[PDB]
This record gives C-alpha cells, structure tokens and sequence, in this order.
C-alpha cells in the first residue's frame, strides 16, 4: 500500500481517536454476566443518536502460552465490576494499511451495543462475525461501528476469532491435540456466550441471527453446520460467502513444518518437534512469514491462504469440522433455519490490485484450466478432460478472441462466490425441512461514501459493486462521515439496515415500512426453481431474476460426468 495511502490512513486514525473520545459521554451503566459484572458506557453517533457500548467482554482464556493453537477455555470469572469502556487489541495480523504486524494473541473478546439496555420488549440480537479471508479482521468501531445499527431497536454483538496460523494451525498426530479450526471454536464458544447473557443486555435469547461478510460468511455457513451450536441461533445470513467456497477451507496439515523452516527451525518433519518450535516462536515472527508458507504450486492450484479451516484428522471434545463442508450440508441443523444469502453485482472488482500486480494472470484465461474446480482438474491441468472443462468455464467469461483484466475479474466473481452459492443451494435442498431461504443482489454503486477495503483492492474511483462494498451502509468506519437524510447513500443504509433487522426479527425480509419496497414480492427459492429470484438493490429494489444464472449454469456443466461431486 502507498507512502500515500499510509500517511492518509494515519491522519484518519487520529482523527478518529479524537472524534471517538468527543463522542464518548460520562454515562456509564454496569450489566450482569454469568462470568461478573461488567462496566459500558453509552456513545454518540455523528446522526446525533446514542447507544450503550460494552467491548472487550472475554467470552474465553486468553489463548497464551500453552494455549496456543488449542481449542479455547472458557474465561476465568472476575469479582466486582470490569472495566469494558475500551476496545481490546486484535488478533495478530498483517496490517492490510501499514504492512506491519499488529494485534495481540489476547484477543478473544466481543462487544455489545443497544440503544436501550432496558427495553420494555426482549430485542431481535444480530451477531457479526467479520471477513477478511481468516487472516485479518477485527471488531474496533474504526472498521465496524454499530452506528447503523443502532437506529434500529435491535442488540447489535461484533466478535473476534483467532486468525492465521494462531488460529488455524492443524497436525496429524493426535497425541498434541491441534486438530485444527481453533478459530471456529473461538466462535462457537462466542455464539453459547451470547446465547447465555444477550439477555442480560435486553436481548432475546430465543431470537438470534447471526451474519457475515465473506470470510464472515463461511464463518456463519460453519456455524450452521457445527454440531457444537446446535440451537444456538434462529436466523443466518451469508453476505458473499460460505463454507463451500474454494477459498473457505484448505487441507493445511503439512504446512506447519513449513512455516516453522521459514521462522528458523531445526529438525525433522516430525508434528511434535514442528510444534514445540511453533509454540516457542513470537507470535509477529508467524502471522508475518504466513504469505510465504503458499508452493508456487498451491497458488496456481487458486489455494488463497495457507491456514484455514480444514477438516479436522481426528475428533475431539470441541471438533467443529468432523468431515468436508459438503458432507456436513446433510445433517447440518442450520438448514431448518431461516436464512438469507447474497453477493455484490461486481464481487470480482475486488482483484484489481492482484491483476495490476501481475498481468500475467489474465493469460490463465487462455485455457481457464486453472480455474477449474480442484477437485475435477489434474495435479498439472495438464489432462485433456481438464482442458474440456477449462473450455466450458473460458466460454462464459472470454468475451473476445484474447481474455481482458474485466473477463478476469467477471471469471472470479463465479469461482469465489456465484458457483460456491449455486453448489449450496441445491445440496441444502436435498436436506431441508422447508425454511425458506432468500436471496439478495446487492447492486448499489457510490464512492460518496466508503470502506476501507477500497483502499487494500486499489479501489478508489472504480466503477462497479465490489466484494465488500456493502459493508459501508452496514457499518460505520473510520473513513465515513454524516450524509444528508435524502442522499442515495442515506438511504441505502436505511434499507440495508432495515431488511437485515426485519429478517433478524421475523424470518422474512420484507417489510412495508422500508422505503422502496411497496411493489417488492420477495419470495424464497424452491427446490423446484431452475432459475433463482433475487432481490436487486441499486438506487431501486426489484425483484429479478439472478443475472448470473447463465454463467453458474455453464460452471454446473463442468460436472456433467461427475454428478456425484456438485
């Protein structure tokens, strides 16, 4: 990222401790919790709203020391009161702004925040988990302030999780009990947090929804597979992901001793001698040598991140992914749920900093046999059923006689996103008891107002609706400012706002009171349906059919000899 981009970023964060202390106020409130009291405080929003701020609640040990890499514990109780009128750090993670290591292994917390802590009716409570690939991400209101939210009469949760290689760390060998998908039982530990003390906060503990945004939602998609959460929610909803998305899991078991070599090891190829090295390290020395753990060949296999969640080798008392996503679809509890999924109408944009990188990249669509699903191609690409398959996918995206950075970028949107979304929906159908699911699109452009992500994908004046553009009328950041009440944007966060809050609250994400919507008949998708409706949000709301229902059907054809692996 630019000397530029760092110095604007610096500013921005100084600004915003300055403008997050103005909006600090003296009123602090003191809320139960079964592990003690705890001490918020209530905050201002630049609408001139106000809502009660509770952070840094512990909802497990913190995961130090011989900690590392195993499942969490639940966290000691404290007498009196804490103090929970602060942020705590993030996980240890590359800053995406400053390239630098930053964040702390004690990071197992999450915040709470309502504008009425003693609401005279149990409130509908939405639980964020963050995005950011399983190796960035945070719950600091500079990225993901509840500002939004809260002019809605809901509870409004935001977690953290372990990332990286603290978090996602897998060996073979049973004896040392590192399985794997630490960071995933950091969120199931979170999730029976919030089922046992959202009511303390004016919540509804019979009326949970849980949500989130690419990672985020492989995360939510995991913890309505899980066995381990079984009950623990009532609603999801998955923004641009799932757990059957190739980027959202990785066989990843030999690559601890890789790690370990690149942070100075010596010895052998053993798990035991691997992880007595791996537990010894500083944490900065792992989280900023993980971008190089990736073989040349994994990364032109379109293997995104060398930790992930993984299929766990054997299973123990907090197993979350006893067998593949795919097989855990079958007998997953969360498909009795209501539910709700979606993708941005541009999600590919989001590789534009990767393509100007590496224009080399675009030559890959020549054949497209890299993109190819890696369950079907050959080690090498190299086969000739790879190459017909490859031709299937170049015939969807390949607009010309040579492939642009646009066909790219087109191809990626169904690879990552489209196809994964299109493979669930007709898996989960064979195993549902009928609770609908919804979809939406979401297809509204303005740089008026932005995320930070926008920075890291070399967004800034790129036309079209990028993976993580939604997040802005979600979410205040740290690069946001008060928008006019009659302003496109304004009122984007006012339907997007008041949907996620109708469907938390009912099942149903329609609603009358919400601007736009009065011809809106949004239905569920039925097993029956060959093409799937979706709620379009742009400057209008309209139903329609899902545009890229061609190219998912082109990318179906792919299996056509191999029916039993879609």
């Amino acid at each position: 990222v630019s000397l530029m981009e760092k110095l604007k970023w610096k500013i921005k964060c100084i600004e915003n401790k300055f403008l997050n202390y103005r909006l600090t106020t003296n009123e602090t409130v003191v809320a139960e919790t079964e592990y003690g009291k705890v001490k918020g405080v209530k905050r201002l929003t630049v609408y001139d709203d106000s809502y009660y701020s509770f952070e840094g609640i512990p909802y497990a040990q913190p995961p130090v020391g011989e900690l590392r890499f195993k499942a969490p514990q639940r966290p000691t109780p404290w007498a009196g009161v804490r103090d929970c009128c602060n942020h705590k750090d993030k996980s240890v993670q590359v800053d995406f702004i400053t390239g630098k290591v930053c964040g702390s292994e004690d990071c197992l917390y999450l915040s709470v925040y309502t504008n009425n802590l003693n609401p005279e009716t149990k409130r509908p409570v939405l639980v964020y988990i963050h995005g950011g690939g399983f190796i960035i991400g945070e719950n600091h209101r500079d990225m993901y302030g509840p500002d939004y939210f809260i002019k809605k009469d809901v509870v409004l949760i935001n977690i953290q999780y372990r990332l990286g290689a603290l978090g996602f760390l897998s060996l073979n060998s049973e004896d040392l009990n590192v399985p794997g998908n630490a960071g995933l039982k950091d969120q199931v530990m979170a999730l029976r947090w919030i089922k046992n003390n959202c009511a303390n906060f004016g919540g509804n503990p019979d009326n949970i929804t849980v949500f989130g945004e690419s990672a985020g939602a492989a995360s939510t998609h995991y913890m309505m597979l899980t066995e381990q959460t079984r009950g623990l929610f009532h609603r999801g909803i998955l923004m641009s992901g799932n757990a059957i998305c190739p980027w959202a899991n990785t066989q990843c078991q030999h690559r601890a001793f890789t790690l370990a070599k690149l942070a100075g090891y010596k010895g052998e190829d053993n798990d035991k001698d691997v992880l007595e090295f791996l537990m010894k390290a500083k944490p900065q020395d792992l989280i900023k040598l993980e971008e190089k753990v990736l073989t040349l060949e994994e990364r032109t296999n379109k293997v995104m991140f060398p930790f992930g969640p993984t299929v766990e080798p054997y299973q123990t008392a907090d197993c979350v992914l006893p067998k593949h996503p795919r097989e855990m679809v079958k007998t997953a509890w969360g498909n009795s749920i209501p539910t709700m999924m979606g993708n941005t109408s541009y999600e590919g944009l989001f590789f534009t900093s990767i393509l100007k990188q590496m224009p080399l990249l675009v030559k890959e669509l020549e054949t497209c046999v890299n993109f190819v699903p890696s369950e079907l191609a050959d080690a090498e690409r190299t086969a000739p059923e790879t190459l017909e398959m490859g031709a299937k996918i170049k015939k969807a995206h390949v607009t010309g006689e040579t492939p642009t950075a646009d066909n790219f970028m087109d191809l990626c949107s169904h690879f990552y996103f489209w196809f994964p979304m299109h493979r669930l929906l007709q898996l989960r159908f064979n195993h549902t008891s009928g609770t609908p699911v919804y979809l939406y699109r979401f297809d509204f452009d303005s740089e008026d107002l932005i995320n930070p992500y926008r920075i890291m994908r070399s967004g800034r004046g790129v036309k079209g609706v990028s993976h993580t553009d939604e997040l802005t009328y979600f979410f205040w950041n740290q690069l946001a400012k008060r928008m006019p009440k009659e302003s496109r944007e304004y009122k984007t966060i006012e339907r997007m706002t008041g949907i996620w809050t109708q469907f938390a609250t009912t099942g149903n994400p329609y609603s009358n009171e919400i601007e736009g919507m009065e011809n809106v008949s949004w239905d569920p998708i039925e097993k029956s349906d060959e093409v799937y409706k979706c709620l379009n949000i742009s400057d209008e709301l309209k139903m329609i059919d899902v545009p890229e229902m061609g190219k998912i059907k082109q990318w179906e054809s792919m299996f056509e000899k191999h029916r039993d692996l879609f």
